[PDB]
C-alpha cells in the first residue's frame, strides 16, 4: 500500500511526553483512530486521551464531524485506569 493522495496524515503528541504519526482517512472513527495508537506507543485506550483545541473525542464520532480535515495534530493525555 502507499499514503499520500488519499487520507491525512495525524500526528498525535502527548503534553511533554511521546509522540507518533499515522495513516488515516478524514471520516476515521475516533474509536478506531485510538486503538492504532494504542499499539504504536503501546498504551491501553482506557489512559491515553485525544484532544482537539480542547475538545474531548468520543470513541465512535469522526473526525470529520469535528470539523478536523488533513495535517492535524491531536493532543495525547495520559488518564488513571
Amino acid at each position: 500500500g502507499s499514503s499520500g493522495s488519499s487520507g491525512m496524515q495525524l500526528t498525535v503528541k502527548a503534553l511533554q511526553g511521546r509522540e507518533c504519526s499515522l495513516q488515516v482517512p478524514e471520516d476515521e472513527l475516533v474509536s478506531t483512530l485510538k486503538q492504532l495508537v494504542s499499539e504504536k506507543l503501546n498504551v491501553p485506550v482506557r489512559q491515553q486521551r485525544l484532544l482537539f483545541k480542547g475538545k474531548a473525542l468520543a470513541d465512535g464520532k469522526r473526525l470529520s464531524d469535528y470539523s478536523i480535515g488533513p495535517n492535524s495534530k491531536l493532543n495525547l493525555v495520559v488518564k488513571p485506569l
